[PDB]
């Protein structure tokens, strides 16, 4: 009815896409999809586009790993890996698929609502003699042999992990720690008091000292530097562009009320005298003592002599001397420090005050979109077909899939906002940061994705009722309620597991960018160094992305076994071009290790649990209680094994251990005799004048 | 009716038990009273019990610290500041007596059971819309004020920890610790791999290692001498006592078949040849090489060289090389211990099944005890007054306490059971298995004692419905179910709360083995020593006994306010007596810090939340559910403040900091120029031979 045609509109569009790459692919001037490498007729129709789809799949692991991308190898584990997983799922599909051509063929009256004759493998009869036994007893193999894979795979990736960990150049993570919250100097000394508990303590060849200042009172004017030298070149591109072939007129306009822009020469003394002399003195005044917020930056011998110290709290108070591993000098944000620790407990309790409100009026979008779906039942007793457009033709009814791929519209705009407020919140490393995001987007979209849909598509469902209707008074609502809502996710997978990924290949966004800086009069210079500065940094929005499409597998595979077919067959090719795009062209630079796994896996594990206690909830209103007792020990032996993993293996994971630390010191130590770690050191963490 | 005949049997008992003490406090054989002091007429009726009830209040806080029991004044922390805190409850129990002087009076119809003209202050009338608002709105001081009096007593006790922390001498306990799981030796060294390691790291002058081989095997021997040593005294009295009038005849059975003994040297000959040899050969296999369990002992420079290294993972795998605080050399378990870690899971796994089981077969106590307590609804209609007695004598109503004592009975042999399995589980130290018995045995009580006695109440009373009653059918059961408990603890209190403590001053179990030893024919043979050997370890038993009592009042005092008076008048008679027990004579020794603080908190917290939890499913049935925001909001407040105790200030109370630690190292090591510490800490650890 609308999953019969809901898979064209998406196939026909993603043929289009793909079709385009290729087509655009043997370009002159477009050299974006290879800006990586040079860091230093139906012959193109059936025979084009296996140029590199099974190339891909031809990079070993040592070679992926010992590529761009150091850390990313563990990062195509939700993909490459995922398979893998979902195998032991297709595989068991093979098994539970003939239940399900054993089940729809049972036919019935089936008045679920209006003598619709359709999938309903689910619930065609209750009280099922010998039928819902193995429904019962599948849920078994669901989770002991997904957890038996996830075993090795967490052990295969533990080994991978300590492998690499002995495979690593000498970087200032290891070296330089960070140390806030000094206590309040007495109004006299600056540094004195700092260095003189570092030479009592264990000495370790205290290496130099940093005391950091107040950032957001010159950092503020040199990010107002970086960015008014992009506007700097775009007062100065006027001044090359418009007088090449004559000087008629300017934009003018330009944001706020004006007839148009006065002069050039006229435009760059902004920047000049109002611009030089509020960047001389706040430039004096970091030189000066005019404030010293109490953190420093804090080094030993070597990695050992850092990892045994930074681990344990040298006051007898949790509030002062807070020692922890800075990260690589990329990867500092330096605008966002100096924060004062008072601060940090209101930034997280008033910024999630404005976070729990945003859930209260983020509620009608879901009606909205969940109300212009499934006509049928809606247009049926109030409303009626209006003037303009006749409904009864199919081509108006075939138009389910509009407000899916409407809803993507609405969420690609506030992950942006809910980056700005993580960053108002005010954190100590980026690594963190992002991921931090990713877990409140997350949570956020489970409570309303999830749990938010299907509470208000139940609401709207019943309240529709008027005359022509059944009983739905007290009792009737609960029996069908979650079937009814699967052929909408049939439509947002085709909406958002096709196109969403296919949209990405194109870069529809930098590409205009790029073909605009091609129009800025520029023959050579620096057009191969501006070409490569934006990257793909989307791990924000795809790990939160992935948990979704997993959890809702999981919720359906024992409810719906004919969703599974149609969630593998993008994850493969999602695969495929994250394989593609990782080592052709990512532009990635955070790696700060791989501590983001074990954060996967008590988030799956939750996921499962909430699965099967959702279970328990709705076939057991059938009959007698004869189910509870596996859906009660199941879970129970779930978290047990969980409890056994995060005794075993997670403590290897997130910590340091000192066995490896002095082996491969030894090493490091023993090929360079010199020592010469002072100075590529001493200059690591500073600011740009 | 019940209460007003059982304060009369309890006085009365505990008037001649405190009249006793003085009586034989003036005696000259048994000075076990005050055995630690030479460790180096109405005149006497009503001004002599004076002697040292106010004195014993008369010791300072400094004087207790700086005498016998250097860690027990934190113990007195509990009788002392639990007074403070019940004075909070009492200042508010002063202002709700009114309510109860004000909710009492009020008579109605009271058709409770059977028109009871009794205490039933709690739901005598309906809403009414003017009296439930005080018993809503006393529920926030009730937290709030308790809350704010543990802040500062958890504050007062931290900052008395860390002054005490400076202000002991060297023990070996911060320069020694345990190290175990050491790899298997490849079946060529015992000792020359750990050494190896530890001069590699960081050699911080390692002092003297001490491989520890298999405990059981010269262990068991050790043992069996020390209990032959008293064995032989025990035969060697045979000899010392018939043969002193005339030798007649000698013991028989004795436990086993058989006419009599023999001979004593026939008897003396059991110890050596059978007995000398086979300790002999074990003996000598400790010194050969035949077992060498994987655990030893590692040292450091001083304190703070054990202290920064004894707190991370030195392996990998968090299965190997386990590195933890060794205890002082009188609280070693030497017995427990060489147990592999593989069993450790185990052991406990099953010994926990097994434990399970007792819970399962340990519910018809209960029931047997709630049978003969109110006599009102049982033997009115199935059963009647049996022969050879009268029940209509108030004589044999007023035997209502006869239960409430007869169940102490049945709890003071499960404690040891307890004890020995919590042995069989296998720990490190005594220090922890001490406390992990208290809390197991707290665990095991409270779904016993509070949930599984109201289950078990409430069925009986219903189950004995058959003609003259009411309709006790669907819901006549949760109305007035819990007020009906409150006459059985009323006796519980006075039978456990007031002749429970007063038995334990008399030490009726010591003194009868004092008065047999002082037959043992000896002039002064180590008669100031074995005279003093047994002590007042009553930790286990204690330490559960108070949190009962305070979570019985937290839950009633907003239910029963007439309970809240007859507790505080038992707690400060224990107070003095176990202040009085622990100046004179306690003889205990495992003093090993006070890490037990947080561990009443967290336990007694969440007994408050079961308490607000448990109150809003009663009072809430009645109507509308206009007390749920209270009732809602309140635990979540709880459990903000508990998480920002155990932010804040926990975590300075289990670690050590690093502060103080140099601080301390540098006044000893500046206060003796000498090293002198090598000498004492060799033969620290060592078995008797």
């Amino acid at each position: 009815t609308v999953s019969d045609i809901g898979l064209s509109a998406a196939i026909n569009v993603s043929m289009a896409v793909a079709f385009l790459l290729v087509f655009a692919f043997l370009r002159l001037q477009p050299i974006n999809d290879r800006v990586y490498f040079p860091k230093w007729l139906n012959m193109r129709s059936y025979l084009k586009f296996l140029s590199w789809m099974p190339a891909a799949l031809k990079m070993p692991e040592d070679e992926l790993i010992n590529h761009a991308g150091l850390d990313s190898a563990v990062y195509l584990r939700i993909y490459l890996t995922g398979i893998k997983i979902f195998v032991p799922i297709s595989i068991l599909a093979s098994l539970v698929l003939f239940p399900v051509n054993w089940t729809n063929d049972t036919l019935d009256s089936m008045k679920v609502v209006h003598s619709k004759i359709d999938k309903l493998s689910i619930s065609n009869i209750p009280y099922g003699s010998n039928r819902f036994v193995t429904h019962l007893v599948m849920a078994y193999a669901v989770t002991f042999w997904t957890c038996y894979v996830l075993f090795r795979e967490y052990e295969i990736i533990t080994t991978m992990r300590l492998r690499f960990l002995a495979s690593e150049k000498r970087r200032p993570d290891q070296f330089t720690v960070l140390v806030r919250n000094i206590p309040p100097d007495p109004d006299e000394s600056i540094s004195e008091l700092v260095e003189h508990f570092f030479l009592v303590n264990h000495p370790d060849h205290y290496l130099r000292h940093q005391v950091v200042y107040n950032a957001n009172k010159l950092a503020d004017l040199v990010e107002k530097k970086k960015k008014l030298q992009n506007w700097l070149d775009y007062y100065q591109l006027k001044y090359e562009r418009n007088p090449s072939k004559r000087p008629t007129t300017k934009t003018g306009f330009l944001g706020c009320f004006g007839s148009e822009v006065d002069a050039i020469e006229y435009y760059k003394a902004e920047i000049e005298k109002i611009g030089k002399e509020e960047a001389d003195e706040r430039q004096k005044i970091m030189k000066d003592p005019q404030s010293a917020v109490p953190a420093a930056f804090v080094s030993f011998r070597s990695r050992w002599g850092a990892a045994v110290c930074a681990q344990t709290q040298q006051t007898s108070n949790p509030t002062v001397w807070i020692t922890e591993w800075a990260p690589e000098p990329r990867d500092v944000y330096w605008n966002n420090l100096s924060i004062p620790f008072v601060s940090l407990t209101v930034r997280r309790l008033i910024v999630a005050v404005a976070f729990f409100f945003l859930n209260f009026f983020y509620v009608i979008p879901i009606a909205f979109v969940q109300s212009l779906a499934s006509l049928e039942g809606i247009e049926k007793a109030l409303p009626f077909l209006k003037p303009l457009i006749k409904i009864d033709v199919i081509k108006s009814f075939i138009q389910g899939f509009l407000p899916g791929i409407a809803l993507k519209v609405f969420l690609i705009l506030l992950p942006t906002i809910l980056m700005f407020m993580s960053k108002f919140e005010g954190l100590i490393s980026q690594s963190s940061l992002e991921r931090r995001s990713a877990s409140k987007y997350y949570i956020f979209l489970f409570f309303n994705v999830f749990l938010g849909s299907i509470v208000t598509g139940s609401a709207l469902d019943q309240l529709k009722a008027y005359i022509h209707q059944s009983a739905n008074e007290i009792p009737r609502t609960i029996g069908v309620a979650i079937p009814m809502r699967a052929t909408f996710f049939i439509t947002y997978v085709m909406v958002d597991g096709w196109t969403g990924v296919a949209g990405e290949i194109l870069r529809l966004r930098a590409l205009i960018i790029f073909h605009l800086k091609n129009f800025f009069l520029v023959k050579t210079e620096k057009d191969r160094e501006e070409a490569m500065d934006p990257g793909s940094i989307c791990f924000d929005w795809c790990e939160p992305r992935i948990q979704l499409y997993f959890l809702l597998g999981l919720v359906y595979a024992v409810v719906t076994p004919l969703l599974l077919p149609f969630i593998l067959v993008f994850f493969g090719l999602a695969y495929v071009v994250y394989r593609h795009q990782i080592i052709n062209v990512y532009n990635q630079q955070y790696e700060s290790g791989a501590q983001f796994w074990p954060s996967v896996h008590g988030r799956i594990i939750i996921a499962l649990i909430v699965s099967q206690l959702l279970l328990i909830g709705l076939l057991s209103t059938k009959g007698f209680e004869e189910t509870t007792p596996v859906l009660v020990v199941l879970p129970v032996l779930t978290f047990w094994f969980y409890k056994y993993c995060k005794n075993r293996f997670e403590p290897a994971f997130v910590r340091n251990p000192l066995q490896e630390a002095m082996r491969k010191d030894t090493l490091e130590r023993a090929r360079e005799p010199t020592f010469d770690l002072k100075a590529y050191l001493a200059n690591a963490y500073l600011h740009p004048v």
